[PDB]
Order: C-alpha cells, then sequence, then structure tokens
C-alpha cells in the first residue's frame, strides 16, 4: 500500500505532551495490526543533542545504533515495538549542515540555496527515509506554531500533503483549551488563535487534540470545532491523567483511530488495549510499597532521569510494588552527610558527568554498601561504586577517575588511553555509543536475572574500568559480573557480601518498558521489597 | 491640561477581570488626587443591556442619569467616586445605529459610508465626549484581540493615538500566563502571541498586564520584555487574589501608576491607599459569622446579583460580621417548601421579571415576616413582601401583581394607568429608570439608617404600588417608610412587630462601595447577626 | 558619538531596488560630511555566491579583500567611498555555519542552542562587527517582509533596535505602490497589508519608502500615512527614474535625510550633491553616440554583467559620449558566423567559466583584431584573445584553456600547477580574488592610460596565462602590458598593430564608479567613438 504520513503539531504552549500523545495513538494503531512509526523533527540548531546537557533539555536517549536523540524517542519505544534509530530524530542543526556540505562541495550545481526548495527539500527526504515501508507515520513537528523556528518544518510537510495526497496524509493539532478558575469554565479562543496560525502558515487541521487539567466538555468541542472547519467527531479530549498508559484508552474511547483507519481507507480489527489495560491494572494493584532513593547531580530538572524514574515504575509493575521514588542530591550528602539517605529501601546513582556532586554519589555507595541497602549504579554509578570498593576496601586512598582528577595515584576508572597503574606504568573513538553484546559471568546476580549468558544494552560513555588496576580490587573481594569486547571491557560488577548490590556501564533504563518490564529493574525492586519487609 | 487616555484591551482569552484592573488602576490615580474616568466599549450589537436577560447576559446596571448598562460600571462606581453615566458605555449596536441614523436623514452628502472614517468616527467622538475635562481616561475595550468583533474599536483608538499624540496616550494589554502542572511553569508563549496579534491591528502595547492564577516571575516577565518591545518594568504581574480590593496595592507595589505619572508627565503625590488598606483589613477579621439566604429566579448565574452579592459583602465589612450568602432558586421554594429558608439569619428577594418563581418568592416573605427571621426586599422583593402581607394579614386573597396575574382581583401591585379596586373602580412613560429623590417618613426604620428627610436611589421597575388598594393594607399594620414623585409613589414598606424587615422599589446595591458600605444593608447585615446570636 | 542604525526592509514585492535605495541615502549623509556604511543581509543559504552561478543571482561582486558578495555591494561603491569588505554582506548560510561550528565544537556549554537567542545574536554580533566607528550604518535586509527566509534577521534587528535604543534606530521600509491601467490610480492597500505584516514581526516602521512607475501623490501618502502610523513626512515617494544617479536628488528634495538627521540628533550641512548633479549634466549632454557589442554567454540575464554595463556608461560620461550596449550572445556567433558583429564601434567579451559560447568569444576576439574594432576583454575575454593570437597568427592549432580542451597541445591558459609545453614538458590557492599590485609595462596602451607604473585591481580567476608558451606568443607580435607577483603572472597583453585592443585577467568593472570613471574605460569608449568617426 502506499504509506500515511499524520504529522503532529503543537499550539498555543510547548510542554503539551506532544511525544506521549503521538505516542499513545501509535500504540493504538500497532493494537489494530499495522506496521506504525513515529519521528521527532526539532527546530533545535543543535546538529545532536549528543552536546546538550542533562539539566537544559532533559536525558539523552540512545537508539540501538548509537544515535544520541530528543528523550521523546525514549517515550515512541516504551509505547511502540518499532525500534528507534538515527532517521527517527533530526534537528534543524542537521538539515542545515547536511545542505551547507552539498553546497560547498557544488551539489547545486550554481543555484541560489534557498529555504525553499532546499532546505524543505532536505526536511521531506529525511521524513520518507524515516516514514516509507510503514503503513502509518506520525511525524511530530517540536516547537509551537506561530514561532520563527518550526517553520521551514511546517512549509515542508504542507508541500509533503499536496505531492503525496490528502488520501494519505493528516494534520494533527494539540491545542491548550486553560481553565479560567475565576470564571470556572475551560477556554476555547486560544485553539480558535492557533487553528488560525496554523491556516496562515499553509496547514488546516483535520484533527484537534485539546490538552486541558479536565475532560472538554461537548459545548467546548462543538464551539472548536465551528470556528475551526473541524468535524466535531475529530476534537478530541486529552485530559491530564495520573498515568500516560490510560492515554491509548482515552483516545480510542472518542474513536480517534477509527477516524484515521476511515481518512487512510485502513480495514484492520478494533484495537486490543488489553496489554495496556493490563499495565494500568498492575498499576492500580499494588501489594506493598517501597521508598527508592535516586541520588544524583540533576535532580533539579527530573526530566534529566527520565527512563530512569520509568524504569523504576516499570520495576515496581512486575513486582506489585508501588515505588516512591525520592530525588536526592548529592550535593546535599556532602554538606549534610548520609543523614538523608535514611528510611530509603533502595539506592540508585544514575548516569552523569563532570566532578560535581560525584563525592557525594561515592559517599552514597559506601552508604548502600556497608549498610547491606540495596544498590542500582548506572554508568557513574558504576564508577563511583569502584572508587567507593578501591577506597574504603582495597585501601587505594584518593582512588578517582581521570575525569574528575587527572593525575591521582589510583585512577580506577579512565579513558583506555590513559590506562596506567598507581607507578605510573603503562600497557603494550573512545566514546562508546548503542547496543553492544555484554557477556555475563557465571553465579552473578545478573547472570540469573538476565537468564542468558549474553546481553544487548546501550552504552553512553567514554571513561571505562581500569583493567590495570581492576585485579587489586578483585583481590579485595570485588566480582566482574560482565565484560564486553576485545579490550574486555568491565560492564557490570557485583558486591556478593551484600543482599542485592549491581552497577552497569551500560544504561539498562533505555530497553526498560511498561510492558515487558527490565530483569535488572524487577530484580532491584524486589530486594528493594524485601530490604522494607526485613526492617 | 491635555486629557490623556489609558487604552485598555485583552488577549489569550476573556474573563481576565479587564474591567476590575481598569477600576483598579483608575483607583489608584484618584489616590493620588486625579480627576479620573473609565468607560467601556462593548462590542455586542445590543444598543444596550436593556433587552438583555439576566440569566444570559448578567446584571444589568443602573446610573444615576438611568442609563442601561453593562455590570461593569458597577465595578467602576465601587472603585472611583467618579459618578458613571449614558457617556462611559456603549455597544457597536449603538455606533452602528448612530451612522444609519445620521446616513437615512442624509449628513454624509451622499458619501461612500465607511467602517473607515464613519464607523471608527463614530466610535472617537464618543470617546472624547466620555473622556475631556479628566485627566486621565480609562478606556476598556470588550473582546479579545485577534476576534472580529472588537477590530473596529481597535482601529478607532490606533488613530486616536496618533491624533491625540503618545505624549498623552498609552496601550494596556492584558494576557492570560497560564500555568501548565506537568512542567510546573507558567507560559509566556500566548502573551508573546497576543502581542503580534494586537501589533498585526496596528497597535504596539506599552504595558502588559499579565493574570495568572499565582505571581509571573522575574525571568518570565523578562522573557515578555524581550520579544513584546516592552520595558521590563512595563511587564505587570496580576496574580488570583482572594479579594479584588487587594488590586489597587498589588499593581502600585509593582509601580504601574508611577510608570503611566512618568509616561504623562503627571506631578501628584504618592496613591493613599489608607482607605483599601481598612477594607482589606476588615475582611480579613470578621469577629462573627451569619448564613443570608438570596432567594430568587436567576441563580443559576450569579453575576445576575453582581451589586447585591457584592453590597452584602460591604454590610458585613461595616459590621466586621463575615456573611455566607446562599444561593436558593425560589421555584425549590414551590417544589420543596419552606424547610429549605432553615438556617438562614437573614433572607433577601431581590429584583427580577416575570411570573416564574414567584409564588416560592411570596412563600419565602411569608416565611421571613412570620418567623422574625430578618427581610430585604428589592424590587420584586419588596412587591412579593406587599403581596404576602395583603394575602395573610390584610385578607386579600389571591392579591397579585398584574404583571402576573392581569385579571386578579387584589392588584396590589400594577402599572400607574391599570390601577384599580377589588370591585373595578379607577381614578378620575411608565419605566422608572435612575436617581430619584425619595422623601423618607419620620420614626421608620429607614429615615434613622440614613439620617436624612430625602434621599436618593435609583429604579428599574415598571409595576407600582396600587394606591387604590395600600389603605387597606396600611390597616393591617403595614407601614409605608418612603414615598416619591406627586403621584406619591411608594418606595420602602416596613413590617413593624419584626426585629428588621424593610423592603424597596430602588435598587440600593447600585449606590453601595466597599469603602463608604450603605446604610440599608449595613442595617441589614447587623440585623443578620444579632438574629443568630439569640439561637 | 553613538553609532545609528538605519534597518531597511522590503515589503510586497522583491525587486523593489533596495540596495540602489539604501545606495542613495547613503550618498546624500555622505555628502553632509556623515561618516556612513552599508551592509546587505541575504537569506540565501550559500555561505557565500561563490559557488552561484552568474545566470541565477547575477554578478558576483569582488571587494578590496578578496570577498566574493551580492552585486548590492557594487551598487554601495558607486555611490560611496567607504570601501566594502567580507564584513559588509553575509548570509543565513554564514551565520547557521558558525553557530555550528561554534555548537559541534562546546562554545555553548551543553545549552539548547536556538534560534533565538543564538542564530539572532550571531547576526547581531556581525552587524556591530560591520557598523560600529560610522555615523550611520545602513542594515540591507534581504527577501521580503511576511516570507519565512528573513525572519531570523527580522526578529535580530528587532531587538537591536530595543537594546541600543529608538534614538539610535530607525526602521525604513520599501513597498510597491502599483498602478492599476484599468482605474487610473495608484493602490496602497499592498502598503497597508505589508506594514501590518512587518508590525505582526514586531517592526513598527519609522520611514516608508513607495516604489511605482510614478510620484505618489500627496492624497495616497496621508492614506498611507494615516493606516501606518508613520508621519505623513515620513512617507516618501520614490518613482522610477531613467537613471538612478537622479535617486539621491528625488530623496533629499522630500527632506529624508533631514528627517534621519533630527531623529539621530545629527547637526551637520546640507547635502552638496554637485557631484551627482554632474554625473546627470554629462549623462544629459553628449556631443556624440557609439555601439559597444557585449558578446558572452549569460547575456540572457543582464545583471550577470552589472558592473561591467556601469563601467561602459561610466566611459561615456567622461567622453560625453552615448553609449548603445548591444548584448549579443557568443553562441549565436558560432551559428550564424561575425554576420551579428556588423555596426560596432567597439566590441567588449566579459568575463565567464565554462566552453559553452567560448569559440563564440575567440572568433569575436579574431573578428576585432582583424577588422581594427576596439577590443576590450576581462579575464575570460583576456584568454579568448589570447587563444585567438596564438592559434591564427602565432600558428599554434587548436590553442586552448586546460578549463575547456584539458589535453591539448598548446594550453596557452592553464592552473599554474598544470604549466606544460606543446612536447608536454614542465618547470622544476590557485583561486587569486581581490586587490592585487600590476606592474604596467612602458610603452604599453595601458601604462599611459593608468598614468602610473603600478595599479591596484581585483581578481576572481584560477586559469593564468601559461609562461611556458607566451614567448612564442610575444615572439608573433603579442605584448604583455602588465604583470604581477613571483610567478609574473601576465595581467594584461596588447595587439600593438590595432587602434586599440587591450585585454586584462583582472576585471576593472569593479572599481569603476560614476563621479571617478575608469582609466580603461575611459580609453575604450574614446576608441569606439573615434571608430564610428573614421567610417
Ligand atoms: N473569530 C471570532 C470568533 C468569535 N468572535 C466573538 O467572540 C465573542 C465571544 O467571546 P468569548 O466568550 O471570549 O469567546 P468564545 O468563542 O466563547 O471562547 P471561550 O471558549 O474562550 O470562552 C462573540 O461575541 C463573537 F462575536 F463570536 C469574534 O468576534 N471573532
Ligand atoms: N518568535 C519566536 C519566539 C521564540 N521562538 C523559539 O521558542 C523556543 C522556546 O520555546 P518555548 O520554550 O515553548 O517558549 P518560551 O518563549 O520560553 O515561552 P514559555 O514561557 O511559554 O515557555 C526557542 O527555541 C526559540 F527559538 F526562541 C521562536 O522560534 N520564535
Ligand atoms: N484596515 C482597513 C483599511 C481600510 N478598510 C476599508 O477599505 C475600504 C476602501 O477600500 P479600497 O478603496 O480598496 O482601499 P484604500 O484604502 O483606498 O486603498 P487603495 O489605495 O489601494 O485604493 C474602506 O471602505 C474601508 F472601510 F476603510 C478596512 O476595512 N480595513
Ligand atoms: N496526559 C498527560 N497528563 C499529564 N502529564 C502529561 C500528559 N502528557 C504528557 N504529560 C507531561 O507533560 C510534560 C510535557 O511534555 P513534552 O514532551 O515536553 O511536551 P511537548 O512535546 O509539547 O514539548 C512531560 O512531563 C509529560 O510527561
Ligand atoms: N485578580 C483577580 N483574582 C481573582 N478573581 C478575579 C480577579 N480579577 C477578576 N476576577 C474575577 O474574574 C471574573 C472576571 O470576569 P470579567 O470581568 O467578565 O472579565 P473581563 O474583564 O475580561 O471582561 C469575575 O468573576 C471577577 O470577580
Ligand atoms: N528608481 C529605480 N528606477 C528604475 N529601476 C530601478 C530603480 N531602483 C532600482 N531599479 C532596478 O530595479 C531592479 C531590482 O533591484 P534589486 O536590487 O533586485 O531589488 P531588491 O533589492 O528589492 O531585490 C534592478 O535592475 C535595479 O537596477
Ligand atoms: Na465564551
Ligand atoms: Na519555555
Ligand atoms: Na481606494
Amino acid at each position: 500500500m502506499t504509506t500515511n504520513y499524520i504529522f503532529v503539531t503543537g499550539g498555543v504552549v510547548s510542554s503539551l505532551g506532544k511525544g506521549i500523545a503521538a505516542a499513545s495513538l501509535a500504540a493504538i494503531l500497532e493494537a489494530r495490526g499495522l506496521n506504525v512509526t513515529i519521528m521527532k523533527l526539532d527546530p533545535y540548531i543543535n546538529v545532536d543533542p549528543g552536546t546538550m546537557s542533562p539539566i537544559q533539555h532533559g536525558e539523552v536517549f540512545v537508539t540501538e545504533d548509537g544515535a544520541e536523540t530528543d528523550l521523546d524517542l525514549g517515550h515512541y519505544e516504551r509505547f511502540i515495538r518499532t525500534k528507534m534509530s538515527r532517521r527517527n530524530n533530526f534537528t534543524t542543526g542537521r538539515i542545515y549542515s547536511d545542505v551547507l556540505r552539498k553546497e560547498r562541495r557544488g551539489d547545486y550545481l550554481g543555484a541560489t540555496v534557498q529555504v525553499i526548495p532546499h532546505i524543505t527539500n532536505a526536511i521531506k527526504e529525511r521524513v520518507l527515509e524515516g516514514g516509507e515501508g510503514h503503513d502509518v507515520v506520525l511525524v511530530e513537528i517540536g516547537g509551537t506554531v506561530g514561532d520563527i523556528e518550526s517553520l521551514p518544518f511546517l512549509e515542508a510537510i504542507r508541500q509533503m500533503a499536496v505531492e503525496i495526497g490528502r488520501e494519505h496524509t493528516l494534520f494533527m493539532h494539540l491545542t491548550l483549551v486553560p481553565y479560567m478558575a475565576a470564571s470556572g469554565e475551560v477556554k476555547t479562543k486560544p485553539t480558535q488563535h492557533s487553528v488560525k496560525e496554523l491556516l496562515s502558515i499553509g496547514i488546516q487541521p483535520d484533527i484537534l487534540i485539546c490538552r486541558s487539567d479536565r475532560a472538554v466538555p461537548a459545548n467546548e468541542r462543538a464551539k472548536i470545532a465551528l470556528f475551526c472547519n473541524v468535524p466535531e467527531k475529530a476534537v478530541i479530549s486529552l485530559k491530564d491523567v495520573d498515568s500516560i498508559y490510560k492515554i491509548p484508552g482515552l483516545l480510542k474511547s472518542q474513536g480517534l483511530d477509527d477516524y484515521i483507519c476511515k481518512r487512510f481507507s485502513l480495514n484492520c480489527p478494533e484495537a486490543n488495549l488489553s496489554e495496556w489495560e493490563q499495565v494500568i491494572f498492575e498499576e492500580a494493584n499494588p501489594v506493598s510499597e517501597v521508598t527508592i532513593g535516586m541520588v544524583g547531580k540533576y535532580i533539579e530538572l527530573p526530566d534529566a532521569y527520565k527512563s530512569v524514574i520509568e524504569a523504576l515504575k516499570h520495576g515496581g509493575l512486575k513486582n506489585r510494588v508501588s515505588v516512591n521514588i525520592k530525588l536526592i542530591d548529592s550535593q546535599d550528602v556532602e554538606t549534610r552527610g548520609v543523614e538523608i539517605l535514611k528510611g530509603l529501601d533502595a539506592i540508585l546513582v544514575p548516569g552523569g558527568f563532570g566532578y560535581r556532586g560525584v563525592e557525594g554519589m561515592i559517599t552514597t555507595a559506601r552508604f548502600a554498601r556497608e549498610n547491606n541497602i540495596p544498590y542500582l549504579g548506572i554508568c557513574l554509578g558504576m564508577q563511583v561504586a569502584l572508587i567507593d570498593y578501591a577506597r574504603h576496601v582495597a585501601n587505594m586512598e584518593n582512588a578517582n577517575s581521570t575525569e574528575f582528577v587527572p593525575d591521582c595515584k589510583y585512577p580506577v576508572v579512565a579513558l583506555i588511553t590513559e590506562w596506567r597503574d598507581e607507578n605510573g606504568n603503562v600497557e603494550v573513538g573512545t566514546m562508546r555509543l548503542g547496543a553492544q553484546q555484554c557477556q555475563l559471568v557465571d553465579d552473578s546476580l545478573v547472570r540469573q536475572l538476565y537468564n542468558a549468558p549474553t546481553i544487548v544494552e546501550r552504552h553512553r560513555h567514554r571513561y571505562e574500568v581500569n583493567n590495570m588496576l581492576l585485579k587489586q580490587i578483585e583481590d579485595a573481594g570485588l566480582r566482574v559480573a560482565g565484560r564486553s569486547g576485545d579490550d574486555q571491557l568491565v560492564e557490570i560488577i557485583e558486591v556478593p557480601n551484600h543482599p542485592w548490590f549491581v552497577a552497569c556501564q551500560f544504561h539498562p533504563e533505555f530497553t526498560s518498558t511498561p510492558r515487558d518490564g527490565h530483569p535488572l529493574f524487577a530484580g532491584f525492586v524486589k530486594a528493594a521489597s524485601e530490604f522494607q519487609k526485613r526492617q
């Protein structure tokens, strides 16, 4: 058949939850047996978010192919089984970089290179590249209709709709319908004005998704329909929900997938949302409760840890354990000591870069190891666990990473090219990104949990365990639970004189889903439940 | 010398409280000794609110000169001591009516009559007529910037700004800065887009008033300033408040009146808000509480009783009593009996037209008279009090108004022209609107409260007390407390053998203010608390 | 003093003559003794027009510093004596290239890189770099207000106006006021709508320049003023003129420079336009007439030869000779023979790249040399003259450039790195751009005309005269009139058995002005006049 496109735009404000709405609609369509994908067009000038700081736009998501992407691709993978790659996310920066490359080396044959057709052509080419082969492609346009930054994306998708044909293309626009407490009604005026803004760029929306802190009533939806040239049945209410896993059900109950399947002439069975109903059921029927402390340096922006927070909740689902996630600043552990780590059933130290707040994480790893509090360390969380054990068990005073203290005597963490021992003796793309096969060691906690000899997890780090100093830490009782590659790089460590102490170099949070959970997070939350019971 | 204008527009949504914001700014400027006025330009086609239904439109406000005006002119008179007239409110309807009549007459000398200049000229003439002679004129533009209905007003004030000069004109634009729960941010984007919309009409705002459920922080105000060509100190936060009487102080604390006085080269002393400080104090520090039942036929829209609800609150301020106003549908009294009138410390029956729910009100007046529950009847509320006393004390079976039962035996309430006795015997402009001098009766409860032989109150009514049946009601012990005119029309009735029972034909709520209160409402709330003690 | 900025935008259509209007205003201000510069912001993605084809956007202008720029910088240098450089022209491509470079190497320190502030900051930095030091800086914004491509430039200059202050910044907007033949009036509606478009982006224009095929009358200018918030005196008529040299006078006669000097508080004497009055006088008072054939490959777009065409007219001014420039396709000379070169008083072969139409130019050079028709060859025009003489006089059959026939026996024109002789023997940044000192040979025609031993002219070429084959062409009677550099590269050749035959490698048209003329073009047109008289 001919691939169909749903272009998803946002009006009035950002932070509408456009990724989650697009992902939720994708989940309904996939549950009708359709081959569906999603792609994110970001109006940022960054060629990719690989440079970007976690405390700016949130977590840097990593795909299998090692692309550094917007955290929305995390939402996409948690809602649909279509695996994301580089071609599901691109920026204005990427588009201009490509056109500039082609221009400087004569591809345009002396032409004036213009926003139209050259920038718009490059956008359309990347949409087609990511989309063609699928039944339905959701194309999420970042930025707000009415702003400068999204205009080339909007002009590009306007052209695509005409070329491909309106039998194969739909415009789905999200707006804010805010509640005015003073008047006790939700307001359609921003929707009315946002639709006129979208039309002024050349796009008639086919479907309006109305974000509000409550259902948009029939009268307000009829008024939006009346002023926006949209059928009343294509005006959809997407209220604030306590669980994003409910959104597929809410959209399906308003016939959104039926409307799309009719417009695209797709003859497919009714969506079976049993898998989402199950996740909701699990969430609403916990048997016990745990408090897990996430001790990191980016807690001021929780979205810095989006996938980790979701992974912990998924750990809860599989154990019927309600997880109270307590975000704790590692700098507060440096200031106020281990007093603030009290009342925790488990401690997670997530990924990060830079020395700021790391000594707090090392102190935190110490506290969890000594007091037998279940511990999961991710990337930096593994480094601080290795440093902790190197210093306080293997008696390597001031043991550190070359990232933090370049000239330290015991660089137990360092770049492969920097590897040295305590006497400064040496051996005879440092950045690891995306899916890597990891060999699990027999009689390791993780080799049981994963229940396989080999696993595939995703990396985003350059600072490795120093193999030259590892043997001394192994003598002192630290277990290597996982390795990878020719250089036998350390992937997982365990402290076996402890009910549950695991730390990995990879980001297991990136392969966790609400439906399939994750062996490591399920095990971590189980251990948290067991600890809570023993108190 | 030269009259200054502040044009006040609204963006994003209506229900911003633009009239209250304008009235609040006018209160600060009046408190600096300036001669200030406010006018409301309504984009509705109704020539005036005279026809409009309370349930749909809200209360019809009446000025001294007997103009039927927008509810907002009530806010104006409650915030400043400048008296409103016909000149302070006009509609699109009034403007097109003016121009159509000039055209049909032949004033335009066979010219093509156009939105510009003819409609815009008619708007500017009415603004100048209302404004000139004042130091500062606040011109509130109804409707939302971006809608069709306000465009002629916006083009008119754009022209006025250029003609009069920008040394004497400012544009003050209200927007919504909504809060997004999921991001914990207030959003400037709607303000950004609304200012571009206002610019697209030809108006650069000078001052932005940011309505939000919370204070708009410095970063958000700075961002608005950056995108809107507005100095940061001219971006004002007008958060949701528990009392509108706080708004003058909140605007003063942000230097709004200083900015305006500087722009207009007005050298005047600092605003003395001591009277508003007293009002805010009184409201926050009630010594006792009362429940007053307002029994009417429009309670489905409380704004139908805007000035009555405010007058009750002001009654509370003067006696240091918190007033819990219970809105009771008079038809529920017809249906479920007088049981729904229990737990009331006082009963108010306000104005209204048409028979629907009136029998419930008559029964309510009976219940209040027989159980010694304090009673204030306003217009219809007086009619039902006379009808009650006529029926159940003066033994006039089925005594009614000709408005409701035209051919009733005892029309104790009827038009002056319709006046007849029980046998059908007669004596050998009916609508009363605006200020009327009323003579009070010596030793009456109202002669006391008002402390004058003559008072001025405002009428909006047609149906009078039938003087041919009055003497019979007087014999049964009803006291006439006030009269007016050559026709000796009954203005106020009292029931002696009652702690507090007053009913008046005029609307005393239209002369009540938070600062000076109202003798009648002060008396009524005083009686309500005295009753509440005796229980 | 503080540098003042005039931001010059275009509305309704492109091809308004915005460069010439900005240049003409600059000429008035310079004639008031002000230090004035102009810069062009082009919304094209090309990093520069160095790649761009002549038959797309017109001639590639070259500044002294060797920057390849928009032809508008040619207008700037012909109207003001402030010499242009790289910093007087930049593109969107250049801006994005710079921001992308900075981003990929961590200058933004993990920030999200955005159109605002990062793209707008980069634009503002380049405006300040090109402007600061001058009294008045004219900033010409390419593209049309209302289009996507100019929005970042427009947002950038909006920010600059607020930051620098409106005491130092003016917005000057050009619009089309088209004539409707059917109704016999010029139309202000496009101006009205274009101004609202500009305002919707956040810019209130201060000055409106109305382009029309006739003066915009007082009534139409008053109507524009009324609807656009612009004083009537700041609405300027810029009609179509027969000579662009008249434009400074037309703008001065409407008080435009007075208005600018008042807004910027610049106390300077009345503009003395004597130099422009002289150019106009010369143009209007020729003594004789000549027809000069320009034989090239880009004649379908005359703007491909903008500076050459102006240089020929300037040649006319200095001789009081009216020059009829006949554009002749060199491919028509290949097809139809030298029949179409009849009735020419002189022949100019301008610059170009690619073999298409070159054999026609060689044939043309032959015709001019043999029939004693005055000849000027520029760059390619010199190559074809050398080829002509090499082939038909020095008996080097099929003598050619390596650009056209790489493997030819006699590459008399070739890259320095390709230099070889007829037997394939060799010697024991190829691109030359911008100002180069050239040594003129004693007893050469050019050493007289330039009347100096050394001259500075501007290059844009890589294909040089082959020194290894030159001596043989010199033996055959060709004179080398000019050389440059260590490699003694041939800059000028002459055929001395001819009244006037000169060809240069440089682009003398780039240093020609209407006021100062050019020694070489003056001499060329003189020779054309002398030839015309001899017939
Ligand atoms: N394009 C338009 C649309 C409407 N209106 C005018 O808009 C007016 C109503 O204004 P409101 O009550 O603020 O708007 P609402 O649409 O009900 O939106 P909300 O859901 O935010 O309350 C009518 O007089 C009108 F006349 F209908 C207008 O003038 N031009
Ligand atoms: N005219 C404009 C203005 C801004 N932006 C772009 O707007 C983007 C930021 O979008 P956000 O975070 O949703 O907007 P905010 O302005 O912070 O407003 P809020 O207070 O509602 O959050 C930048 O990349 C940009 F580039 F700055 C734009 O493209 N065109
Ligand atoms: N913003 C505006 C401006 C004007 N008009 C209306 O525009 C109408 C006149 O239309 P025309 O004759 O085509 O316009 P012109 O301005 O004279 O421009 P041109 O110079 O191109 O002829 C009036 O009825 C109006 F009413 F004045 C309008 O409705 N809204
Ligand atoms: N239905 C919903 N109810 C509550 N929060 C939601 C909902 N959908 C999304 N969110 C949250 O809203 C926030 C904003 O989402 P984001 O992806 O930044 O929006 P946008 O794509 O429009 O910029 C996120 O924290 C997201 O989890
Ligand atoms: N600052 C404020 N805080 C709380 N409520 C407010 C505030 N300002 C106004 N209100 C309330 O909000 C409503 C304003 O609606 P309205 O005056 O009709 O809107 P507009 O002035 O935009 O036409 C009223 O119910 C008023 O009491
Ligand atoms: N006053 C004028 N009269 C006639 N032609 C003019 C005038 N001003 C400019 N032109 C011509 O108009 C054409 C368009 O100029 P151009 O620089 O392309 O405009 P823009 O900068 O708006 O794109 C050029 O050929 C230019 O020489
Ligand atoms: Na409404
Ligand atoms: Na923002
Ligand atoms: Na007209």
